[PDB]
């Protein structure tokens, strides 16, 4: 069609930073077609305390009163089981996000995924509170010269056993392999979900971004704006990801990993910041894929039903009941997204035109 | 300190550009320890005419009177067998370089390597004139069907059947697979040379760069300064390249593919120029590798003997008979190479220490 009622859309992987960047980006969650956002915690310093996560949400709600914000802790050395219980009962967090140390933006305070044991008391506490464990599933790189090298291309596959071990050791814990990028990872998620049918059985899920449904290594090799973690991989991988996205299966749903960086932090000869900014046109990006796959009927599941179901989002939490209406009027993605002061963002697929727009409708 | 007499060193794959950039880099051939340079032709517009290649070489000779320059044409529809014969008879070129269109800097308007048939009159003339056919051996990327998709990691392997067919159809043509980056290509080169005894029988050879002896995908994921074509690939590829370089086989020799770009052309958020600048310390970079492999006794063959033998460089051509002497004095690579005007280049391994330096000694 033209005009599709997507209802209460979900983006379960959002970065909105702080300060002026946050003031620019947080209103764009709504503008991009997203009602519900799961907010990642890799701030400087990481979000590891109750007061910080409460005030952060306050800041976000003031900037965007109609957006529903689900918050998270950064899996940290500082964290204790005791704070996990406290934060959960105050409904101050919906999950804890794990960054392996050094693999991505603001991950230097993260963990070694070879030895998760020191966080098992944290994971047991999360398991009891029905909290979500989000994993940036990549092992840190190892060249070494004795055991198998780990690099940006196999670091996701090399993480898959750690995922299984965590799932085995905490079988009631809801776990997400965030932003999956490889056929290997799809197969592992498919397998873990062998005989779960109809949604409520899913304990381990994976989010898929907009940009990994378009990008391959060829697109970021010479183009830092398309460089993100985990890196876009081979055509065979993008094929597995697109097939999963339009599949209608409840263990794949949308998480943009929209990651804003000022343009000066992309135009570096070294230390290019990882991340693709997709917030401003999130749902229109995804619609393009589903149109091309002749599967617009599975769109509402991928960007709404499955994320709501897995995170158990209740209508009583929702900051606005407005529905996201996808309507097929052309727009051109600007070359830059700016606050008119010092922040310029290069948006994903800058300069390209999209077939779809999104507007907001009240429920009556 | 310890000293190694390398004789008349050869760098059979050099980019020196034009204008002020050329004035900066051309004297660095000498400074990096290289006596003989094979000059690539991908200028804007490419070198496809006799008068242009005559003038260019004179310009280089003016900038560096002690450096021996071997020149090339860019493989183009513009070329004719009559121009090949004329250019060779005037000793104006030693070879012709083929760029597949779109695969690297100033490579479109290059050729299609699902073809090469349209250039067979050129290859016949080259074969008759004892000219070398240099190949940037990567197939242009293809993601859509039918065929197995082509991307930056398999594009070299995907080129190897074009190499075999050319060698089959022109068994007396000297062909070089420039800057090999994959284990597959190394093996293909060895297999092609299965029945070769004595260096002079080699018809198909490969050059190896300095930087592909150090780099893997992780070194350029996020660091445009290490981004070049063909892209540095996996640890297994790096190991195979290092083994070939120290192998003592006459069909592998040094070609830096030193590719200078002003730093602002590397610090781009899109369209990063491909290329690593190694001219300023060319031979010391290689020495570091040969030392680490305990193969210094093979250094001279790789950077001198085998290139001279393959290109048949005669003492009567050599612009200076000074010998390159390696001496084991430690040095630090500067942060930038600059002309003190408008050009700064970030050199390969900027800031690192090298065990060896280079000096020049007169013969007799
Ligand atoms: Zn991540
Ligand atoms: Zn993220
Ligand atoms: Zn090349
Ligand atoms: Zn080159």
């Amino acid at each position: 069609v033209q005009e599709i009622d997507l209802g209460l859309t979900c983006d379960m992987h959002v970065h909105v930073r702080e300060g002026a960047m946050c003031e620019l980006v947080t209103p764009k969650i709504r503008d991009g077609g997203v009602s519900i956002a799961y907010i990642m915690p890799n701030l400087q310093p990481p979000i590891t305390t109750l007061d910080r996560v409460i005030e952060y949400k306050k800041t976000l709600q003031k900037l965007a009163p109609k957006t529903t914000f689900l918050m998270s802790f950064y899996l940290s050395k500082d964290l204790t089981p005791d704070l996990i219980h406290e934060a959960a009962q105050q409904h101050a967090i919906r999950g804890v996000k794990c960054y392996p140390a050094g693999v991505t933006t603001n991950s230097a305070a993260g963990v070694d995924p070879n030895d998760f044991s020191a966080f098992y008391p944290i994971f047991k506490a999360m398991q009891e509170e029905n909290l979500v464990l989000n994993l940036h599933g990549e092992k840190p790189s190892v060249h070494d010269g004795d055991k198998e090298p780990i690099h940006v291309l196999n670091a996701e596959e090399a993480f898959l056993p750690a995922l299984k071990k965590l799932h085995n050791d905490f079988p009631n814990l809801k776990i997400i392999l965030e932003h999956c990028t490889s056929e290997s990872a799809i197969k592992t998620i498919e397998d873990i979900n062998k005989n779960v049918k109809k949604a409520t059985d899913v304990k381990v899920a994976a989010t898929l971004t907009a940009h990994h449904l378009f990008l391959t290594i060829d697109d970021w090799a010479g183009n830092p704006v398309n460089f993100c973690k985990p890196v876009a991989k081979l055509p065979n991988d993008k094929k597995a990801l697109v097939k999963a996205a339009v599949s209608g299966k409840p263990y794949f749903f949308f998480g943009s990993d929209s990651a804003p960086h000022p343009v000066q932090n992309k135009a570096n000869y070294e230390g290019v910041c990882a991340g693709v900014y997709s917030q401003s046109f999130a749902i229109p990006y995804i619609a393009q894929v589903f149109e091309e796959q002749n599967a617009l009927e599975n769109l509402k599941g991928f960007v709404s039903d499955f994320g709501i179901s897995f995170y158990e989002v209740k209508d009583s939490e929702v900051a606005s009941s407005d529905k996201a209406i996808l309507f097929k009027k052309e727009q051109v993605i600007p070359q830059v997204i700016s606050d008119g002061k010092d922040i310029s963002i290069i948006p994903f697929k800058a300069g390209d035109k999209l077939s779809w727009s999104v507007r907001w409708e009240p429920r009556l």
